């Protein structure tokens, strides 16, 4: 997912909660 606190495939994501 987009840039947030999470992991995506390789880079940052972000969490809905």
């Amino acid at each position: 997912g987009p840039p947030g606190d999470r992991i995506e495939f390789g880079v940052l994501a972000q969490l809905p909660g």
